[PDB]
């Protein structure tokens, strides 16, 4: 009934925050070693007198360096749908009081911040989609010229970006789980509705 609804309800946003969070707080550990794998790619790059090696490889930094934007407007993504969180939960406290008394305004507000929450969600993990593939493919790159003995400083970088992958899987995962509980949300709040 209603009030198991509202349970529910309340302690899907609250996972919900706490995962937003956690989102975040990976793209921030994602910019910082996107800047320092950026560090040793350039100095890579620039030692290097392989024709064959200085082109992968500057081809690498160039779309590493499209990387940080990318990360910073997955950021700005997230926090704009935090801004939109907060707005949930002071118009859903509100609901909890009001419910359906007055005009549909408030209900409406609500049922729209979930929605442009939701398309939030679908950009960061488009974007996040993007960096990941890209970052995939420097993988294949890096392994092009890491044919025979030697590489060396090609391994360390290829670890690290092995390292990046593992995180932006997560970071997709991540965001995976979060569309998930604002459909939940959706689910729980239109029967919230339906009950009356
Ligand atoms: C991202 C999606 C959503 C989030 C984060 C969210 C969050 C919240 C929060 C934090 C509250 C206040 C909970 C409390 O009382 O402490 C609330 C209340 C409510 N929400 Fe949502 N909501 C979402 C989507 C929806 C949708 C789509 C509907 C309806 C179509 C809905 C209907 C309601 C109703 C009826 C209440 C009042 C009952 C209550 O307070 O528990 N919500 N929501
Ligand atoms: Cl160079
Ligand atoms: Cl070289
Ligand atoms: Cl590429
Ligand atoms: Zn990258
Ligand atoms: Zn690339």
């Amino acid at each position: 009934g209603s009030p198991e609804l509202r349970q529910e309800h309340q302690q899907l946003a609250q996972e919900f925050q706490q995962l937003l969070q956690e989102i975040q707080q990976l793209g921030r550990e994602l910019l910082k070693g996107e800047l320092q794998g950026i560090k040793q790619l350039r100095e890579a790059s620039e030692k290097a007198r392989n024709p064959e090696k200085k082109s992968v490889l500057q081809k690498i930094l160039e779309d590493e360096e499209k990387h940080i934007e990318l990360l910073e407007t997955l950021q700005q993504t997230g926090q704009e749908a935090q801004q939109l969180l907060q707005e949930l939960q002071q118009t859903g406290q509100e609901l909890w009081q009001l419910g359906g008394s007055g005009g549909p305004e408030l209900r409406q507000k609500h049922q729209q911040l979930a929605q442009k929450i939701q398309q939030l969600l679908q950009k960061h993990q488009q974007l996040g989609a993007k960096i990941l593939e890209d970052e995939e493919k420097h993988i294949e790159l890096l392994e092009t010229i890491l044919g025979g003995s030697g590489g060396d400083e090609l391994r360390e970088l290829l670890k690290g970006e092995l390292q990046g992958i593992k995180q932006y899987r997560e970071l997709q995962q991540l965001g995976q789980k979060a569309q998930q509980l604002v459909q939940k949300l959706q689910q729980t709040g239109q029967k919230l509705w339906q009950l009356g």
